[PDB]
């Protein structure tokens, strides 16, 4: 398992432009298009993105590559911010991921927000951060999916994602 694969179980995959559990135009794997409420904002957001008349669909192999370019740019917004690098850096693999699982969902600066879950985390303090990941409004949105990074930072393991 990987962050891609990963990150297509929590996100799905839609054809359409569809509104994201906020409300917000997205497409494809996770793929926000717009904060904007006109759809007209969020289909010409989308042929800017897609280099085409779309009409608010896309092909699959769209949306994959759209997904590529998402992950790349998450990590590398990652590893150019100086408070999550250092947690990145200090992390396995397997949490890495559940890392870039949340900068994704909620962005760069979404996260560094996490100053003490970071900072736990950083020492290690699994058990403790988890508790500490699920006094925020992102586990109180998003729950089910908040439930399974916190477990897979707390174990190490994919067993969330089997
Ligand atoms: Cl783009
Ligand atoms: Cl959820």
């Amino acid at each position: 398992m990987n962050i891609f694969e990963m990150l297509r179980i929590d996100e799905g995959l839609r054809l359409k432009i569809y509104k994201d559990t906020e409300g917000y135009y997205t497409i494809g794997i996770g793929h926000l298009l717009t904060k904007s409420p006109s759809l007209n904002a969020a289909k010409s957001e989308l042929d800017k993105a897609i280099g085409r008349n779309t009409n608010g669909v896309i092909t699959k192999d769209e949306a994959e590559k759209l997904f590529n370019q998402d992950v790349d740019a998450a990590v590398r917004g990652m590893l150019r911010n100086a408070k999550l690098k250092p947690v990145y850096d200090s992390l396995d693999a397997v949490r890495r991921a559940a890392l870039i699982n949340m900068v994704f969902q909620m962005g760069e600066t979404g996260v560094a927000g996490f100053t003490n879950s970071l900072r736990m985390l950083q020492q290690k303090r699994w058990d403790e951060a988890a508790v500490n990941l699920a006094k925020s409004r992102w586990y109180n949105q998003t729950p089910n999916r908040a439930k399974r990074v916190i477990t897979t930072f707390r174990t190490g393991t994919w067993d969330a994602y089997k």
